């Protein structure tokens, strides 16, 4: 995948200018970058993280730790 694509989609979904999109756009963001996972995959990687389990809005730097770190499995979706 490409990190540039994540930056364009994250800021586009960030219509407030705070550097953080709500947690209701996670799946809507993976599709715009190339990932087509499901709620079971999305919920399993979120609730499994004590920091993202209840995070209000992931920042641009937070998504990078969820795409690169899960680059093999998300890319395998596909």
């Amino acid at each position: 995948s490409a990190t540039r694509a994540n930056k364009d989609i994250f800021t586009l979904f960030d219509k407030k200018g705070q550097g953080a999109i709500a947690k209701d756009s996670l799946g809507d963001y993976l599709r715009a970058i190339g990932y087509n996972p499901t709620n079971q995959l999305v919920q399993d990687i979120i609730n499994a993280d004590s920091s993202l389990r209840d995070a209000s809005s992931l920042t641009l730097d937070q998504i990078t730790g969820l795409i690169e770190v899960n680059e093999k499995e998300l890319d395998a979706t596909t």
